[PDB]
């Protein structure tokens, strides 16, 4: 059983976060270990706040996982601050094997802060050009990139170092479902949608478990519509 390490929140309230990364994992087929980035303060409706993981605590959790489990994948979430991006970029740097399924998250769903988005933003930098994947939604895209036109963020992304970017949602969303679109190295490799989209941690398992990319977001696929 091949592990995904997830450089997580952990949200206690267990509607995002770390526990989602377990959850699709373990419905991936793969094995998740955890690397806490934060202990957050919230709940569905606001986030109240949250202790960012020292990046010496945080690279020691990494390193424990490293060495015991079969390692195949990263995948990030919330990181918190500044610091522990550039911890994370330090932990993949040591570690170009493993593949890193970058979820760019700047804001909780409810609005709530997980960090200065413009100090993120800029930290990002370094994360995207070591991504086997990243996953933005659109307004992430938007503001990884300071594009608003989507077509135009996703070659700004590219331009920027992306490998591969599957974009959640866009001029093809309707009230029943959201449009995926996979770019590999700047053109659509596929064109999806997803029922509703929470895909970063079960890719990264199938990514874990030799799957490839579009393999991998086609199984993502077709578990939310089992869901379904
Ligand atoms: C700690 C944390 N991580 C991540 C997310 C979103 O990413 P997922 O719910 O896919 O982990 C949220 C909420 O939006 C969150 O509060």
């Amino acid at each position: 059983r091949p592990t995904v390490l997830c450089f997580s929140g952990l949200d206690p309230s267990g509607g995002a976060g770390l526990q989602a990364d377990i959850e699709a994992i373990g419905q991936s087929g793969a094995h998740a270990a955890i690397a806490c980035t934060a202990l957050t303060i919230q709940n569905s409706q606001q986030v109240f706040g949250f202790e960012a993981t020292s990046k010496e605590l945080l690279l020691a959790q990494a390193n424990a996982v490293v060495g015991d489990l079969p390692i195949k994948c990263v995948k990030s979430g919330m990181l918190g601050t500044t610091d522990n991006i550039a911890a994370l970029a330090e932990f993949l740097r040591a570690h170009p094997d493993y593949q890193y399924v970058l979820d760019p998250v700047l804001v909780a769903n409810s609005g709530g802060s997980l960090g200065d988005q413009a100090t993120l933003v800029k930290a990002f930098v370094e994360l995207i050009p070591l991504a086997t994947l990243i996953t933005p939604n659109t307004v992430e895209l938007r503001a990884l990139t300071g594009v608003t036109d989507l077509d135009q963020a996703t070659q700004k992304l590219f331009e920027m170092g992306a490998k591969a970017v599957l974009v959640k949602g866009g001029h093809e969303d309707t009230p029943d479902f959201i449009k995926n679109s996979l770019y590999i190295d700047g053109e659509l490799a596929a064109s999806s949608t997803c029922p509703r989209c929470s895909l970063a941690s079960f890719i990264a398992g199938r990514l874990a478990l030799g799957d490839s990319l579009k393999i991998a977001v086609q199984h993502a696929e077709t578990w939310l519509f089992g869901v379904l």
